[PDB]
């Protein structure tokens, strides 16, 4: 086992950020994220999506040390929050959460 490329500990910073953010009530928003469910579940979401994704599979990806550069996971990232506007309406809360996620992840960014 090998520790962390320079790379991995940026990817893994942004990655973090996201997961650990919190709002002013202490809600992890990234906790309805980390998963998606199965076809059977949410048959609606894989019907409208063209490509699914997750926290998890951007997590393996980046574990497995596959993304070649911080902007690639970043892409990732912001194509999970648009499938979840995509999907759900703007009334919704996983909406108004995926836009505050993005914020974070946006913020993150700038910020490397
Ligand atoms: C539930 C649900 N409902 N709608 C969703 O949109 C998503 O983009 C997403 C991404 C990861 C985990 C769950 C979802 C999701």
């Amino acid at each position: 086992s090998k520790y962390m490329t320079p790379m991995q500990q940026k990817l893994n910073e942004v990655y973090e950020a996201v997961k650990n953010y919190t709002d002013k009530r202490g809600r992890r928003l990234s906790a309805i994220f980390l998963r998606l469910p199965s076809r059977s579940e949410l048959p609606d979401y894989y019907l409208t999506i063209k490509k699914p994704m997750d926290m998890e599979k951007i997590r393996s990806h980046m574990m497995a040390n596959k993304y070649q550069d911080i902007d690639s996971m970043v892409e990732d990232f912001v194509m999970m929050f648009n499938n979840a506007c995509t999907y759900n309406e703007p009334e919704s809360l996983i909406y108004k959460d995926a836009l505050v996620l993005h914020k974070v992840l946006l913020e993150t960014r700038r910020d490397l």
